[PDB]
């Protein structure tokens, strides 16, 4: 009983007051780690001794270094009592939660064992681009009524439709769009692929507008993409608003029955 | 039976006509004093002997103090009438509307108090900006700012976890769009937290552009972020929506009730 | 019988060809107008003996006038006969619609009447921005299913108190922004009318991006101001689905009990 | 026999097994024509002897010609096997997606006829933009779109009118604009038709910013456009959703009437 104890102290963090202060530590280690990366990138001031002020990754290398490890200790002390603790172990480790886990702390030790490559270029940048990955184990601490999850999973048919159907008007428009601008001086319409990205900001009414019509045809075809934009950004929320509403009352109904 | 008579004067100044007369009147008041804060920022021109033109605030100091006073003098006397007047004391000090009074006339003798030293900078900006929330009084002059208060009071919690991954998300957007455009020639993605920027501006489909992404890894994650600001758009409708129609049919049904 | 047949002409075209091609020959004259008007202001090429090409409204001076005049008879005629053929006449008059066509007729008479004032300024530009009247008569000859007036004319009440809430929050805004923001350099928020501007665009999710926060204390609130934007942009969607399906529904069971 | 045993092998490839054997090819060939029309015009870019940087699609002009043929020939083929053993020849051509195809395949061979001048210059643009209707064969692969043709078919009169409405409203507020901002210093507003574009941009929420009102009177006048852009965002929903809802349960009646 020690095992299914120490799983059920794990997915049910509530029955015991140890498992609910070990969920609370780790969720605070979680925190303070992703806290720790968004600032390692902040330049801090004072620019002691340097061409150009240091992040505070750099100025303080050791001090975020010994910050880094001691949140990945405790992520892997957590993985492995996860793995030893799990009932079945290749359905604990399939899972999606045990992926993200692993994927978020090799970073750390990918780094530890290519030091001697400290001037790597590129590759650690997408390495520690998969530190962001410990967002994602915070956001499964706060797993509280997922109707949204339900909700959006039940639209995932007309989700994925509107997806097909967006990625269709993009590529026609950005071919419309494309040859209507080709001709302008200085443009930025220099290929397909580049117009896609005036189209997909346009659909979407952002319209950043570093890239702009500058023709009268590229402005009509601009304005139609502008109108079917509007319609791309509308359609979702009365479904959404239905089926939230449809979920809500059915869980409601789950409740009472369970009553 | 004076204290209760003026108490009913004030809650439900429909009832009488003087109470009515005093209600018009501080709701002017409130008005006034609005309108004289956004006014005062207007710079007026025309001045002589000073190159830069100074606001209304500054050329005419002596009338928009006189007014802001006045304004000010008739808060604190309708305050001390309603405290002097509660059948509860600590209740209505308590309550969230003598919250938003007290303020909203604080600056004024916070500043009374400091003007000994009128070189004060850093603290009148904030004085001054907590001027507005005299706006909030017009709440005892609108049930429909009732209404909107109590629906988000009930869309406390859930308003706020929605907040909670929006924030999660920002956070996630923004790691990948620093780095995918740290790399830039005079690139504005200077740090995570400077991509906090980006993120929110895009996800909310505003664009302003003034920091775009440059690169093409940029330009796909910028796509994926506009595309979830589609869905950021219709996330919190359906449960903003559900609490006020509950808060509207609980209202119809009590009203049937007292039928 | 003679006037009711003039009047049923007019009020119903359908019910005889000679009004059904009267209503059809007001409604090309009126859509001929509108043409006039926003194609006198193109400027023609070629740019003959001029320092800058003249428009076509000032190169043809007299082709655009004769076709002026010509619609404006026509309407001045349509108008006489309506009030003629009215029954009760002031009742006619007071209606928004005879308003909205004498409001369009005149500016083409006050202009003739100061002919020997041609090098009036100022005050012409906003009589022949009236001549934007025309448009409404032409809506009105599109009086088909007006599902959408009547969803609008049920939406009314929320309509205006969101209108208020967003007239409370751009000023609240506004103050925010501008305090914030007054002390950069070649700051753009010059005043709290200034941030209005600001303010209006962003809770739009426009984003034009000429005003753009600039400080960290100024971003912050200019995202609080963006997610404000959301909401407002997102909210009125599903309550107007829901009345237009109402009113809808309840058109049909109109129709029926009328069978 | 074989003329209709080859038809319900098209219109139906599902019972069949090299039935499906084809469509899953012409699906293929569909795919690959879309995918070399965005890739040709992408610069390859390290071409020695051209300072200019070709596309892919005139450096490697020979393998895109031909595997554009290939894709046409194919198209071909596949369109003369629907006539040839169309149960009836003129309602098949007169179906939609016949016109869809030839308005598809007809490019190729236009540029065939006129290859004999290859200085063409001003239609070969119109025929590589048509030639971006292959993307619409996807429809023969997928419900979803047959199904939004459909609800677009039932949203044709209403829609019609919206943005007939939505024309008008572009209209009166060009010509406010237009007028409030044709006196500014190196304006923008040339023209009633100039200001469409700022309407139109404004009215969608988009902002790209290049043309952004500069006057007292026209950021009001952008105001109540932006304003209105929030009415835009709604408008069309409810009607394409009624639509869309009326099309879904008469799908789900006859499938139960079926069973
Ligand atoms: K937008
Ligand atoms: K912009
Ligand atoms: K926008
Ligand atoms: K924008």
């Amino acid at each position: 009983t020690a095992r299914q104890r120490v799983w059920r102290a794990f997915e049910n963090p509530h029955t015991s007051t140890m498992a609910l202060v070990f969920y609370y530590v780790t969720g605070f280690f979680i925190a303070v780690s992703v806290i720790a990366n968004v600032v390692e990138t902040v330049p801090c001031g004072s620019s002691p001794g340097h061409i150009k002020e240091l992040p505070c990754g750099e100025r303080y290398a050791v001090a975020f270094f010994c910050l880094d490890t001691a949140c990945v200790m405790i992520f892997t002390v957590e993985y492995l009592l996860r793995l030893a603790a799990a009932p079945s172990r290749y359905r604990f480790v399939r899972s999606v939660m045990s992926i993200i886990d692993v994927v978020a702390i090799l970073p750390y030790y990918i780094g530890l064992v290519m030091t001697d490559n400290e001037d790597v270029s590129g590759a650690f940048v997408t390495l520690r681009v998969f530190r962001v990955f410990r967002i994602f184990k915070f956001s499964r601490h706060s797993q509280g009524l997922r109707i949204l999850g339900y909700t959006l999973k039940s639209c995932a048919s007309e989700l994925g439709f509107l997806l097909f159907s967006l990625t269709m008007a993009i590529i026609i428009f950005a071919t419309v769009m494309f040859y209507a601008e080709k001709g302008s001086s200085a443009s930025k319409f220099t290929s397909i692929p580049a117009a896609f990205w005036y189209t997909i900001v346009t659909m979407t009414t952002l319209g950043y507008g570093d890239m702009v019509p500058k023709t009268i045809a590229g402005k009509i075809f601009g304005s139609i993409c502008s109108l079917s934009g509007v319609l791309v950004i509308a359609l979702p929320v009365p479904v959404i608003v239905s089926n939230f509403s449809r979920i809500y009352h059915q869980n409601q109904r789950a409740d009472k029955r369970r009553a």
